[PDB]
């Protein structure tokens, strides 16, 4: 509609944005593309990454910037950024811990030495996350926020993608509240659609 | 003093926050500590990182969240996040590119000559991307100081110096059109000058162990 979301459902970062869009009840069309280094794509997305949000003939190309922007131009509940400034800091912190300290490192695994080195980094990252999450029932508290966008998109991937490498050792197993949060989020229409599209794509490609 | 900033002036993430505090004219005390995994520190800074902002016995421990917070509660000029939402997005994009695609890669090095070439092409890629969104007119995102100047001045100044040893005629930053002039302009300002000065004072002292 007024909004186009450029990028396939294979991308954690695309799914992050898609979650916030769906929860806001916004009309949008998802354009299913892969990242590209083609000059013409670099004009709208300088690093050649997805997702890219498009609206009013203009583009935003960082998933964080995108959701902060949607938050600002569509300020109605659910507010991706809480009105309470302390609660907002907690939400941004959770999203940053998940992306920078969990996902980035986990992207070394998606060799033996690395698996080991990576497993320890994730354990540390998970023990830190544990200190700021509430899961009551949402990741930062009792309402949906930007942190649920990052949390459901990134952690559902981490958990699944690493269940074979850490069969009895899964770092995310140390995150109290996660399995139950994951189940709860999947009962909601937005995250269920996000998960469905991802599963379809993964059955297709496999 | 209402605001306490925990972390030493040699950290670019501390300096990123310090630039924003100084530019708004806020009063703060800087508490010099180094990163740490002591259970005492982890209680206020889960990853053991600096900076941590302390106010009213409450702690915020990621530099981006700190500056978004300070800009919300202390909205006096400059607005680190512009009021125009499209301008705000561009400010956030610039800051992300500088931190995630320039500094994180660079930290692989400055913190295998093969690795030196991987990092080199990655940085050149990041710079050409950055070149696309910067304005330097005179600030990095336009005619007023923003969050992107905190990230820009804090990270790029460090990237510039710390990488000349590695890339003598090869420096990625030399590709950023306007950087040298911006860096000179910023140093004419009291806040950025003070950040550079505090960094210099501690470096000189540390060098003599
Ligand atoms: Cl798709
Ligand atoms: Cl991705
Ligand atoms: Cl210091
Ligand atoms: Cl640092």
């Amino acid at each position: 509609v007024m909004i186009k979301l450029h990028g396939a459902s294979i991308s954690n970062y695309v799914n992050k944005v898609k979650l916030g869009i769906l929860e806001k009840g916004l009309e949008y069309e998802q354009i299913r593309i892969a990242p590209s280094q083609e000059e013409d794509f670099l004009k709208i997305s300088p690093m050649g990454k997805i997702p890219v949000l498009e609206m009013d003939g203009k583009f935003i190309f960082e998933s964080g910037a995108i959701l902060e922007f949607l938050d600002t131009i569509f300020p109605q509940t659910p507010k991706l950024i809480p009105e309470d400034p302390w609660e907002a800091a907690r939400v941004r912190e959770i999203s940053t811990i998940i992306e920078t300290y969990l996902d980035i490192p986990a992207r070394r695994i998606y060799s033996p030495e690395i698996v080991e080195e990576v497993h320890s980094t994730l354990v540390k990252g998970i023990k830190a996350l544990q200190r700021v999450v509430r899961f009551s029932p949402y990741i930062a508290g009792n309402v949906f926020t930007l942190a649920d966008c990052s949390g459901f998109a990134h952690l559902s991937v981490l958990d699944e993608e690493l269940r074979p490498f850490y069969p009895n050792n899964h770092p995310l197993d140390l995150l109290n509240g996660w399995k139950e949060y994951f189940v709860f989020m999947k009962t909601k229409a937005g995250p269920a659609l996000v998960e469905k599209d991802k599963q379809i794509l993964k059955k297709i490609l496999a």
